[PDB]
């Protein structure tokens, strides 16, 4: 909680870090258990890319920075 003024800025961690957490457990699905793997692998790496997004907005280095 480096930013404890705004809630926004909480809310946007905690979604950040819900995303990222959804993704390690699609994650670790996945590897437990053409173009289908490729779909699954997105599928699976949903919650990765939604924390991608929500850090590189967070952060602001891949969003702030560069669209």
């Amino acid at each position: 909680a480096q930013i404890t003024g705004r809630p926004e800025w909480i809310w946007l961690a905690l979604g950040t870090a819900l995303m990222g957490l959804g993704t390690l457990y699609f994650l670790v699905k996945g590897m437990g258990v053409p173009d289908a793997k490729k779909f699954y692998a997105i599928t699976t790496l949903v919650p990765a890319i939604a924390f991608t997004m929500y850090l590189s907005m967070l952060l602001g280095y891949g969003l702030t920075m560069v669209p």
